[PDB]
């Protein structure tokens, strides 16, 4: 009972070099067009309208779903995975929950399919949910009956369906990287593969004596009555790669373009990098990739990139996905940018002030590891009032923060919060990686007194110890207004400060960014940034 505070505002200010070095021209966009941790992004289409999705792992609610009809222009119609019959990560781990998404759209049954891995409760595996229309909501899971990751659904043109996804080899041939793409017929009135019908479509990668690593992600798509099978090759780091197969039969020999891979970035080292894990629509193709700092850093996560790509002949060509990337692309044909205007998603630099003057919370705040339902009331005159749940911020255990995801290697952040003197719980701003990889700072109470902590806790990912230090403290006397606080990042390092009866001053140092980074953490995650309540 009684909230610890009440945040009445939080600004996000984008600031990177490259898009303030690199300003559009009329018909250009800014790639990547999902900023921030938006890995594994899959696409589909139906009539004028396009869906895309991405993985999410322990954030609820999973799975965000975007709908355009230019492929430039994006809308956040919510998240696929909202409710916790579909997702329940209270203990999920950092780096697990929900893997790389596929969604579909069968135009024979008029149906859509988001299916994943989802590697906490309540599936712990592979698990496909379905829907008429995205704007109504999705189904509960259903389960299905294999192992490994990256499922796709394909709906052949003879009312037969086929599932593809990555596993592991009955017989490893160079250790754990030796992975398989298996195919399953699929019962569309069971919604579950049909038992022996698999087999072994691909084995290792395009060249198995290469020893290709992780061959995963695979899409089945069919043009001109030959059978495509597209894969991430490499691995999600360094040589990440997409490369391409075909076949004249659904399971029948498939054979890899001598051209391959057909997307990558691996042989630089010098923008971007990690390029992989496509998807195609008709034709233009999402993949994911990271855009490291000075030091090679990533506390931006994957993110979703675009690309045009020429099937005109046998095979698809990523225009420009084998030569260094450019933040800047021409848009389609007679198409404006309208990112950030309207209730269009942002790009390039840009400030999102939110008020949370509205029930409606926007799609963009996650909570982690539960639902924000949980802890979170808004006020009769506007704010996030959120109440403390048990668990501390070390904890994987769901806790009472709302976070909005590093969009940028150069940022600055703040919020705005009445703290309940009653209470007497701690309340204020978070920049996490993990559990054991986050900057914290909150008002606390000690006597008739508020005052200002700063912790740190650093795990890297090898080490099983960590332990919370007190990076900084400082005395606020009795907090009888609001007050702000704030973060800055250079790419470097993040700096802390509040700013109350007027004047703004730096609490703590410059505290490494490196720590918030998936190199030093390890995972599949992005940093992020919001506010929360402890105690």
């Amino acid at each position: 009972k009684v909230p610890a505070a009440t945040f009445t505002n939080f600004t996000y200010t984008g600031e990177d070099d490259i898009y303030a070095k690199n300003p559009l021209k009329p018909n250009e966009f800014y790639s990547p067009i999902l900023q921030g941790c938006y890995p594994d992004p899959s696409i589909c289409r139906k009539g004028d309208d396009y869906y895309l999705v991405n993985s999410s792992f322990a954030m609820f609610p999973g799975v965000p779903i975007f709908h355009s009809t230019d492929l430039i222009n994006w809308v956040q119609i919510g998240n696929v995975l909202d409710r916790t019959s579909q997702l329940d990560p209270t203990t999920c781990g950092i780096s697990a929950g929900i893997y790389a998404p596929a969604i579909h759209y069968n135009k024979y049954n008029d149906t859509f399919y988001m299916i994943t891995t989802e590697f906490c409760a309540p599936c712990g595996g592979n698990m496909v949910v379905k829907t008429k229309d995205p704007r109504q909501g999705w189904s509960d899971p259903f389960n299905l009956h294999f192992g490994g990751i990256d499922p796709s659904l394909f709906f052949d043109d003879n009312g037969k369906a086929y599932l593809v996804h990555n596993d592991a080899p009955e017989k490893p041939l160079y250790g754990p990287n030796h992975r398989c793409i298996k195919i399953w017929e699929y019962d569309l009135e069971k919604d579950q593969i049909i038992p022996g019908t698999d087999k072994v479509i691909v084995n290792g990668g395009t060249d198995i004596e290469k020893k290709p690593v992780w061959i995963e992600g695979p899409h089945i798509y069919k043009k001109n009555g030959t059978y495509y099978l597209m894969c991430a090759e490499g691995g999600t780091g360094d040589w990440h790669s997409e490369v391409i197969f075909k076949a004249d039969n659904i399971y029948g020999p498939y054979e890899p373009w001598n051209n391959n891979p057909i997307l990558t970035q691996r042989h630089f080292l010098h923008l971007a990098d990690w390029a992989g894990h496509a998807d195609l629509v008709e034709y233009y193709g999402v993949f994911l990739g990271i855009r490291p700092n000075s030091k090679g850093n990533v506390n931006t996560g994957r993110e979703t990139f675009m690309l045009p790509v020429d099937w005109s002949g046998t095979w698809p060509v990523f225009e420009n996905g084998l030569v260094p990337l450019s933040i800047k692309q021409k848009m389609p044909k007679g198409v404006e940018n309208k990112t950030g205007k309207d209730g269009f998603f942002p790009n390039g630099n840009f400030t999102y002030s939110e008020d949370f003057k509205s029930e409606n919370i926007d799609y963009r705040w996650v909570a982690m590891r539960g639902p924000k339902e949980n802890f979170i009331k808004i006020a009769k005159e506007g704010g996030l009032q959120m109440t403390a749940l048990d668990a501390n911020i070390t904890e994987v255990q769901p806790i009472s923060a709302l976070f909005h995801r590093q969009q940028h290697i150069k940022y600055t952040a703040q919020t705005t919060l009445s703290y309940n003197t009653k209470a007497a719980q701690k309340a204020g701003l978070i920049c996490y990686q993990n559990e054991a990889c986050n900057y914290v700072l909150t008002v606390q109470t000690e006597g008739k007194e508020q005052v200002l902590v700063l912790e740190k806790t650093v795990r890297p990912q090898r080490q099983k110890d960590f332990k919370t230090e007190i990076v900084a403290k400082e005395p606020i006397g009795k907090l009888k207004t609001p007050i702000t606080l704030g973060v800055t990042t250079d790419g470097l390092n993040y700096q802390f400060s509040y700013t109350l009866n007027g004047e703004k001053k730096n609490i703590g140092g410059p505290l490494d960014a490196a720590v918030l980074s998936t190199n030093f953490a390890g995972g599949f995650t992005g940093a992020l940034v919001g506010m929360g309540v402890f105690k």
